[PDB]
């Protein structure tokens, strides 16, 4: 009933006006080997390593789907893209180029109308977080301090404050991302975190489990005093068979505490790691590649 967070590397291709400015890749990718080389000498493996070529639907295929059986399973099931800004998280989860979330919740709804002997419920909420503090881009407008984040006697995380708007189909949650995604600018969205969370109630007992599409902000640089150290701290942790054990130290950011029963342990998680190819890159591609690695 226990899983290790799955770790996938997607690298983009190099984007014209890269080319124009006259970088070249600086990563040579052996996706069939799970792994990659950075410059000369520098190579890392990972789970799942995904090229230039691979389009939307085998990201999905590869590291997506699997979850959305575990969800409707009645486990927790977390998706999230890391990398600079630039490197593709947006592209790749989607909130045929469409990305992971319209594929995933097109197959849920398909699998909804196949388990007919099961009465189901699916309603959402879409947040930002910014500061540590939540914007909830489906209310017409919420004050930050009117959300608040809080855990019950059985671990599970409850949202306080929060809309959640039930969902029959595809188009219905197309048009909530558009509504959500046009609130958002009226700080600039690479320095801000967004979860998409789909609940997924089951009746015969009733049986609920969520599923978290997290697009991160950017994870350029200039201890734990930022949201993506605080998540990297977390799954640092839960792979390390010293401190898996122990208490995983969700505590620090709202990120985290908002993921708390969806990340590692009884859930089933993914990393996307995005990186540029480019040489222009190279630097913040190598922080994305031993951020991914710390959490094998
Ligand atoms: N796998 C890919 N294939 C082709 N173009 C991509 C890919 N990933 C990203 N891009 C392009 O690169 C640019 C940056 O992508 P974006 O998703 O905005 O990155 P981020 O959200 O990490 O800042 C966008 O113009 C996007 O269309
Ligand atoms: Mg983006």
């Amino acid at each position: 009933e226990e899983a290790p967070v799955r770790v996938a590397l997607r690298v983009r291709p190099l984007l014209p006006k890269e080319l124009l400015h006259g970088h070249q890749s600086c990563l040579q990718v052996e996706p069939g080997l799970g792994r990659v080389t950075l410059g000369r000498d520098r190579h890392f493996g990972f789970h799942v390593v995904l090229a230039e070529d691979a389009g939307q639907e085998a990201v999905y295929q590869a590291c997506v789907q699997p979850l959305l059986e575990a969800f409707f399973e009645g486990f927790n099931a977390t998706v999230f893209a890391y990398g600079q800004t630039g490197s593709g998280k947006t592209y790749t989860m989607g909130e045929d180029e469409q990305g992971i979330v319209p594929r995933a919740m097109a197959e849920a709804f398909k699998l909804i109308d196949e388990n007919d002997l099961l009465d189901c419920l699916v309603h959402v909420s879409y947040l930002e977080v910014y500061k540590e503090e939540f914007r909830d881009l489906l209310e017409v407008g919420t004050a930050s301090r009117d959300i608040q984040l809080r855990e019950d006697e059985r671990g599970n995380v409850v949202l306080c404050g929060v809309k959640e708007v039930d969902v029959e189909g595809l188009d219905e949650v197309l048009s909530l991302l558009e509504m959500g995604n046009a609130a958002r600018h009226t700080h600039l969205s690479s320095r801000s975190h967004t979860v998409f969370t789909v609940t997924l109630e089951q009746r015969g007992q009733l049986l609920v489990s969520k599923f978290h599409f997290v697009d991160l902000a950017g994870s350029e640089r200039v201890q734990i005093n930022s949201s993506l150290l605080a998540l990297g701290n977390v799954i640092s942790a839960l792979g390390d068979p010293q401190r898996r054990g122990s208490h995983i130290p969700y505590r620090d950011s709202k990120i985290t505490r908002i993921l708390k029963d969806s990340l590692g342990g009884n859930a089933k998680t993914v990393m996307i790691a995005c990186v540029s190819p480019s040489s222009s890159d190279f630097d913040e591609t190598l922080n994305t590649l031993n951020y991914a690695s710390r959490a094998q």
